[PDB]
């Protein structure tokens, strides 16, 4: 219910720590977590593992903007009522991300 109950929500971890977790060679492409943004107060970040044609294993970080009127988005064109709904949506199809969300980042 609250975001804090979701196994993909890691809260106030650093971008560096998210990378350490996501760059595990065992994680399938599109392994992910959501964290608080370090750069934009009150925003979130969706951190996603990828295999880049030139850089190999890498992590992409997408800013999730938060509306004071309610709602969340990576793009203002595609808005959600919750982080849970955004996660569900990007889990179905990439729709602009590097890859669809496939696997909740194994803990640590």
């Amino acid at each position: 219910d609250s975001i804090q109950a979701e196994e993909w929500y890691f809260g106030k971890i650093t971008r560096r720590e998210s990378e350490r977790l996501l760059l595990n060679a065992e994680n399938p492409r599109g392994t992910f977590l959501v964290r608080e943004s370090e750069t934009v107060k009150g925003a979130y970040a969706l951190s996603v593992s990828d295999f880049d044609n030139a850089k190999g294993l890498n992590v992409k970080h997408y800013l999730i903007r938060k509306l004071d009127s309610g709602g969340f988005y990576i793009t203002s064109r595609t808005q959600f009522n919750s982080l849970q709904q955004l996660v569900a949506y990007y889990s179905k199809h990439a729709d602009g991300l590097c890859h669809r969300l496939t696997t909740v980042c194994p803990t640590s």
